């Protein structure tokens, strides 16, 4: 939904989304194809000016070895980590 809805999260006037976000990304964050959509709504979002999120990232890092799940993924996951931690 809100990544079929990232066109509609690429609006010229966001006013809903100053205040939605930053509550549904923790959210997103609580247990975690599920790590890959997980991974593609982390890169979706970037992090506003307002972080302590970031060891969970490393944990989609710390699973990217030891499972099935390749990391071409992976690695632009990690790179979007990095980015977030450098932000």
């Amino acid at each position: 939904f809100l990544n079929h809805c990232y066109v509609d999260t690429e609006v010229e006037m966001k006013e809903i989304y100053t205040s939605n976000h930053m509550w549904k990304l923790f959210e997103n964050f609580l247990v975690d194809s599920v790590l890959e959509k997980y991974v593609t709504e982390i890169v979706m979002s970037i992090v506003t000016t307002f972080l302590q999120t970031r060891q969970p990232v490393f944990v989609q890092l710390l699973q990217g070895v030891f499972r099935v799940y390749h990391c071409n993924w992976l690695m632009p996951s990690q790179k979007a980590s990095v980015e977030s931690c450098i932000r």
